[PDB]
């Protein structure tokens, strides 16, 4: 098992969308993950707009230091895609830590740049450029910032 | 299976303590519940503060219109529970929904009633006197309503 990661206790969570096959634009789908660079447990939900409503596309537990695979999608889904959101907390189980907030972002999601690879930027956290939406920087929710 | 209730696509959310034996108050435990009446399922947790950081106590799903059973503890644990926080999320899985507030509730619990039935008070969700805080009424959660 890794440890801790000196840092890990400032949370940073990212919404990432990479291409299955980033050598076949044409043809590949796409995959949203949760990025947990952090040493918190999440409790999250991941939802899209439709109309005044919201339909949730995955929810669960995100352990400390992973990447969850939210969807596997083709471009088709993009419509649906306009407005999304990330809801979550962040807790430790069993090791005292400090109290986090309760996290709701939403955002508009760029769906020009699924067609358009060189818009996708290198990561650490994919080999495939990918395409990040912070949901919390540096423990500081990424509210009303790509709206 | 229930079907969902009218009027739960509000959200109101409690944290309630009640004692196992109400007719014993002298020997009897006490039982913390998240009490969800509400039409959403929630990830929540429960913490604890203990100095500058803070103790999940429980974490974990509630389903629609329940509650759960967070704790069960004998009074030397009131010493521990000076200042409590329930953080959660609310969803539901597979029907559209209006999108609800991320929650953390900080609450300084009144532990001086836990010697004093009568300052309990009935509620519909237990037989026995309970203590009831507000974590959501009415969709508005109970922000330094308790502090
Ligand atoms: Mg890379
Ligand atoms: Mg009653």
């Amino acid at each position: 098992r890794q440890p801790e990661v000196r840092g890990g206790d400032t949370l940073n969570v990212f919404l990432a969308y990479v291409p299955e096959d980033a050598k076949a634009m044409m043809t590949t789908p796409f995959e949203a993950y949760l990025v947990n660079d952090s040493n918190y447990y999440l409790y999250y939900t991941y939802l899209s707009a439709e109309g005044k409503a919201w339909n949730n596309r995955s929810h669960g537990l995100v352990e400390p230091n992973t990447k969850l695979l939210l969807e596997e999608f083709t471009k088709d889904v993009l419509n649906e895609m306009e407005r999304v959101a990330v809801q979550l907390i962040a807790f430790k189980d069993g090791k005292p830590a400090a109290i986090k907030p309760a996290v709701s972002v939403e955002l508009r999601i760029d769906t020009v740049k699924f067609y358009k690879l060189h818009t996708f930027s290198a990561s650490d956290f994919f080999e495939e450029p990918a395409l990040i939406y912070d949901i919390v920087k540096d423990d500081v929710p990424a509210k009303q910032v790509y709206v």
